[PDB]
């Protein structure tokens, strides 16, 4: 089940831990699937979660943004307030400075001027080369993401979803798409580093008056994994930026095999619909679910 909060109940419980801190103004921000989101005194967004496994997010983000405050090239939201875990949450709130600025869309930097988009690439190329090239020694293991576990885990988790729901056939064909996937070397093959791992175009903070990217916000879901995930998530035409600005970033980046991070987004685009039904099933999403569950009945 997932849970809501009044304006009261998110000053009463920032007000049990920060009884100092006066709330003069609040106002809902954002909504996401894991977290609401609260602009507080118009200088700060706290995050309150929506269900147990939106607080793991929010606690991860917590965690690695305290990692690593001070070593990227644009700002990134800053923690000032934590609530604390309960049997219920591993992190009750947190509270983070407000970037100010609005999300890059792929309409707004395609009305740029050329010279302006081409700074955008080159800030983004840095941004991920600095990320990528964090020093992950001191990080807690459970953050590696390996996506070959991944994949396997995926397959698991389908057929025991779907052993019911799916004709014998059916479930044969997803097994094997599984298995062609998993005997494809190229996609598990990589050097881990620290990634965003939701890198895409909301999450790019953007000042239209120097008309410059001005911040990266939502680190819930960074993972040390692929790097090749920071560019696959900018390139679908319909919803991000496109190959050819992504091409931009990558050149900037000096990525040394763009063909082979062509052949993971194709890949991830086709494995959408097997994300879908799980975290359809997950969430309580039955939209998804069902959305995903009737595309593999058909491709
Ligand atoms: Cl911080």
């Amino acid at each position: 089940g997932m849970r809501t909060y009044t304006f009261d109940q998110v000053e009463k419980a920032i007000e049990q831990l920060y009884p100092d801190f006066t709330i003069n103004t609040i106002e809902i921000s954002g909504e996401g699937n894991d977290c609401i989101a609260y602009e507080i005194n118009r200088d700060f967004i706290f995050k309150f979660p929506k269900h147990s496994r939106g607080s793991t997010n929010l606690f991860n983000e917590v965690n690695i943004l305290k990692r690593i405050h001070n070593k990227l090239p644009l700002p990134i939201p800053e923690v000032v307030f934590t609530g604390m875990p309960s049997e219920t949450y591993q992190m009750s709130f947190a509270g983070f400075t407000k970037i100010k600025g609005v999300p890059l869309t792929p309409l707004l930097l395609n009305n740029l001027p050329k010279q302006s988009q081409n700074q955008a690439a080159k800030d983004l190329a840095r941004f991920l080369s600095e990320l990528h090239s964090i020093n992950i020694s001191g990080f807690k293991s459970n953050l590696v993401l390996d996506f070959r576990e991944k994949i396997n885990e995926d397959n698991k988790k389908i057929k025991k979803l779907l052993s019911r729901e799916l004709k014998g056939p059916q479930m044969k064909k997803v097994d094997d798409f599984y298995r062609d996937i998993l005997e494809n070397e190229i996609y598990f093959k990589y050097y881990p580093c620290l990634i965003h791992n939701d890198f895409s175009s909301d999450h790019i903070l953007f000042d239209t008056e120097k008309n410059t990217i001005c911040g990266i916000i939502d680190f819930g879901d960074a993972a040390i994994s692929d790097p090749d995930n920071d560019f696959i998530s900018l390139m679908e035409d319909d919803e991000e930026y496109g190959m050819e600005f992504v091409s931009k970033i990558l050149n900037h980046y000096k990525h040394k095999d763009i063909p082979t991070v062509l052949e993971k987004y194709r890949m991830k685009e086709k494995y959408w619909s097997f994300e879908k039904i799980i975290y359809g099933k997950e969430y309580g999403y039955m939209d998804w679910y069902e959305e995903g569950l009737n595309e593999i009945r058909s491709i």
